[PDB]
């Protein structure tokens, strides 16, 4: 109810909202159908368009006119984008050669530079290549600024996540927007694109920009504008914002434009209906330009030009249908499209049961167009679990696809020809980043990078401490002139013990064997000094992982590797070796087939034993340095010591013993050397963080081996592969990878050819951040290089994703 009796009469776009029922004058109460009766006669004026012209020039003016081309209106900060241009002389800001911007030029009064987001829905990064010639404005603002190639999103890639992604630093799972539609059953509630509940407030958490800013005084524009506000008075009315006096004047703002997204829904991303939506949106930013300069406010302003993801060619005859694959399709309730979610339609539906269903949609037809998870299983790198509102199975779909649930689904509720969704390091998806003004950087591209990113840099553009989120703040330093954030390492918390022999071969009592019992002082001082360590700076090239939690482990060195030993879990946190281009790949040696030694620096109590192995049927070892890369055969004894052995099914075996035997070999040859970590992960809750030990789910049968639900590695050379991994003078180079540790390889369609068809595309579609492991295993890695700590942030949140060029 909106008794709209009271009037909008000096209260257009009204910053503070009002309560129900005096009517509303901000800039959402259209949507909401509750302004007052005058407010499209007062606030949506358009009499004489938008631009001056000659013979306006120095006008009485005429409160009926859109915007004002008279003598005051600057005063006022009501002019037309074009007033000075046409009656002053001036030059359109995109004519203008750039000039550096060394220091805010700002107006007496303002006390920080203006922070103005500029948010395109939809914007396909490859737009600012394939759309330069039309839209000069943008362009103008992408080479004199700095930029990206492309803003990695998040997944979904669906507006609403990823604008509140935009808006907070958080993961969707963490801030509660999973999707643009959802379903909470908790509070037995749905969200909707259109419509009400949408805005009840429950549905949001974290902490957005515009409230991060209030909370510390600093004041904020609106970040939201109904879709029947033109445009060009969104710019106008930010602008008038912009004139108010400076106890008044927010210091953030954001525009938003439902387009290009809505003509590339209609026409794909790339028909040729989608030139003139381009050309708008630079002429909208031309005109916010031009409006900053005759406000002298063009030098003093921090832009950001944004995109909350892309677009992709979908139609309605690429529909994958469940009903082709379910019998039961009745009894389910899907969240159709670029993704699909699926739960019970009822929950008195006690014959509902995810296996038979996961298992009916796995690997049914040759060229399946989705594939079905877990979201336990989702690839860690998409953080899409933790959410009640997230439903236990996930469809990750094909790019260019949709599924549905019936055929009456597509045709009977084609007219669509793009959409977007898909997984986030989908080249169609990625979007865009250009910021410009004094506090970023001139002429300056920076690597991709992660839109969770940008929160904690608006917050340091606006002198703000950042609510928690997971941007890694630091990682986008070189982004910015000054306002850059210096965080120090965080401190160990564990301090390692380094055993040395302690235990007598007959004290261990495992129902582990070896053929190692056939033994000279050149090489036993020799053998002593690498148990001692040293060897260690060819194997530990960035210092060893600190341990960020409480726990008791050992460091235990060896000839070829070094590791970090957990006591709790009995087996290693880590492990690290280097693979030079020359390094050569052996094979294990028949009579050592089955070996596993003990290890005299560790005690039985704290020690893995072969029993278990034998009789847990489902499960097997494998060993974190691969006996396959010994430096000699002397040295491969270590390598079957039962402090580098892990719980392995054998289903997994088969990818971790590719990677080992084939693919590190490859990565040392075309890097010139890696070094390698591996390790274990226990996500049992899915959180992303590193379990302790109460939260493990599963142990190897009679006894306290706890398994592991991942294996990470990553792979560290030189980014100047000029260098040997070892003798690295700059710049560092890394991919990695956060593997499922699964008991069949059902996620792999072509699992039952060779492991060089399918083990390969398995690993790339489970690549990940560093930043991503040291969530998963309370571990601090690169403590000792010679590069800036924020550079190393940055590499630390880097993603390898194996799609081809921009
Ligand atoms: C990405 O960044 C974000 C932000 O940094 C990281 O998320 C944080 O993770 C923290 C550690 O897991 C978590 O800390 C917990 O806080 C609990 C109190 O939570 C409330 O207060 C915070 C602060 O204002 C608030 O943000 C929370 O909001 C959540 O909840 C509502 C919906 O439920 C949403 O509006 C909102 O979106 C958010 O949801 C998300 O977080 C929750 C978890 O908090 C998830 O479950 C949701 O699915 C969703 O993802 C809350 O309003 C506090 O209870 C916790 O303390 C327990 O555990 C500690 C261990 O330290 C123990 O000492 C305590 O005793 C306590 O245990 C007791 O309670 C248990 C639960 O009831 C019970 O089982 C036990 O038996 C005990 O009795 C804990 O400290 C923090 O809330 C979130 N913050 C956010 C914004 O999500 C995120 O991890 C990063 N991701 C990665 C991959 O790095
Ligand atoms: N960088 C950046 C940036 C810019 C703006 C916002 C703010 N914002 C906006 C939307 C939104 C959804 C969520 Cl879950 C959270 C925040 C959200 C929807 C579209 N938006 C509209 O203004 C249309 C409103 C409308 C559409 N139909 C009726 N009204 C903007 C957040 C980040
Ligand atoms: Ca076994
Ligand atoms: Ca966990
Ligand atoms: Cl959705
Ligand atoms: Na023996
Ligand atoms: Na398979
Ligand atoms: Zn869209």
């Amino acid at each position: 109810w909106t008794a709209t009796s009271g009037s909008c009469k000096g209260r257009c776009f009204e910053l503070q909202e009002v309560g129900p029922p005096d009517c509303r004058c901000d800039n959402l109460c259209k949507s909401y159908s509750s302004c007052c009766h005058d407010f499209d006669e007062l606030c949506l004026k358009t009499a004489r368009g938008w631009e001056c012209t000659k013979d306006r020039c120095g006008e009485v003016r005429n409160e009926e006119n859109a915007c004002h081309c008279s003598e005051d209106c600057l005063s006022r900060g009501d002019c037309c984008t074009n007033y000075q241009v046409v009656c002053k002389g001036e030059s359109h800001w995109v004519d203008d050669d750039c000039e550096e911007i060394k220091v805010p030029e700002c107006p007496a009064g303002f006390v920080r530079p203006p922070l103005i987001i500029f948010s395109v829905d939809g914007f396909r990064a490859s737009y600012m290549k394939k759309g330069s010639k039309v839209m000069p404005n943008i362009e103008k603002l992408r080479s004199c600024g700095t930029h990206a190639p492309y803003m990695r999103p998040v997944y979904p890639t669906k507006t609403f996540p990823n604008l509140y992604t935009l808006a907070t630093g958080l993961y969707p799972e963490s801030h509660g927007i999973v999707g643009n539609s959802m379903y909470d059953p908790v509070f037995d509630a749905s969200f909707h694109l259109r419509g009400r509940e949408k805005f009840n407030h429950r549905w949001w958490g974290g902490q957005p920009l515009w409230i991060t800013a209030t909370k510390q005084g600093v004041r904020a524009g609106t970040f939201f504008w109904s879709v029947s506000i033109p445009h060009e008075r969104r710019i106008l009315t930010i602008l008038q914002w912009l004139s108010l006096p400076d106890n008044e004047r927010p210091s953030v703002y954001a525009f938003y434009s439902e387009q290009p997204d809505f003509s590339g829904h209609k026409y794909g991303p790339f028909g040729p209906e989608m030139t003139n939506p381009l050309r708008e949106i630079d002429k909208t930013v031309g005109q916010l330009m031009d409006g900053l300069k005759q406000l002298r406010l063009h030098r003093c302003v921090n832009v950001i030009f944004v995109g909350d993801h892309g677009m992709e060619d979908v139609t309605c005859d690429r529909t994958e249908f469940l009903s082709n694959y379910l019998t039961n399709v009745d009894d389910i309730t899907l969240v159709p499209g670029t993704l699909g979610r699926i739960r019970a339609k009822s929950i008195n539906n006690s014959k509902y049961d995810p296996k038979t269903i996961i298992a009916a949609l796995t690997c049914k037809k040759p060229d399946q167009h989705f594939k079905p998870y877990m979201k336990q299983h989702l690839p860690k790198r998409l953080h899409y679990a933790n959410n009640r509102r997230i439903e236990d199975i996930h469809l990750l779909v094909d790019r260019r696809w949709h599924v549905a649930r019936k055929p009456l689904d597509v045709y009977k509720k084609c007219f669509f020809q793009g959409d977007h969704g898909f997984d986030n390091k989908v080249n169609s998806m990625q979007t865009v980043f250009v910021g410009y003004g004094p506090t970023f950087k001139y002429r300056t591209k920076v690597p991709p990078f992660e839109n969770i990113e940008l929160y904690n840099v608006m917050c340091d553009l606006l002198g703000l401490k950042p609510a928690p989120n997971n941007g890694t703040h630091g990682s986008l330093n070189h982004l910015l002139r000054t306002n850059t954030f210096r965080p120090t390492m965080p401190d160990e918390v564990s301090r390692p013990n380094y055993p040395g022999i302690m235990y007598l071969q007959s004290e261990f009592d495992l129902g582990c064997t070896c053929d190692d019992k056939v033994e000279n002082k050149l090489e036993e001082l020799n053998k002593r000094l690498h148990t001692k360590g040293s060897t260690k700076e060819r194997h530990l090239l960035y210092g060893r992982p600190a341990v960020l939690y409480r726990t008791s482990y050992d460091i235990l060195y060896h000839t070829d590797f070094e590791s970090g030993y957990s006591e709790i879990f009995l087996m290693p946190l880590w492990t690290s070796y280097t693979i030079s281009k020359q390094a050569e790949v052996s094979s294990i040696p028949e009579h050592l087939t089955n070996c596993v030694r003990p290890d005299v620096r560790v005690s039985p109590g704290f020690s893995q034993n072969c029993l278990a192995y034998k009789n847990d049927k489902q499960m097997s070892y494998g060993f974190l340095f691969p006996p396959y890369l010994s430096s000699s055969p002397e040295a491969k004894y270590d390598a079957f010591l039962v402090t580098n052995m892990v719980p392995m099914y054998p289903a997994f075996k088969r990818v971790w013993a590719y990677f080992q035997r084939v693919l590190v070999k490859k990565y040392a040859s075309e890097r010139n050397g890696v070094n390698v970590i591996s390790g274990p992960i226990f996500d049992y809750n899915y959180d992303g963080l590193r379990d302790t030990e109460d939260e493990i789910k599963q142990y190897v049968e009679g006894s306290s081996i706890p398994v592991p639900t991942h294996y990470y590695s990553i792979i560290t050379s030189c980014l100047d592969f000029t260098q040997p991994a070892d003798k690295c003078d700059g710049p560092l180079s890394v991919s990695s990878f956060i593997l499922p540790h699964r008991p069949d390889n059902d996620e792999s369609c072509n699992s039952s050819e060779d492991e060089s068809k399918w083990v390969e595309e398995l690993m790339k579609m489970h690549t990940a951040r560093v930043r991503d492991i040291e969530h998963l295993t309370g571990l601090d890695f690169y403590r000792k290089t010679s590069r800036s700590y924020s550079e190393i942030l940055t590499l630390k949140t880097y993603l390898h994703t194996y799609e081809s060029e921009i």
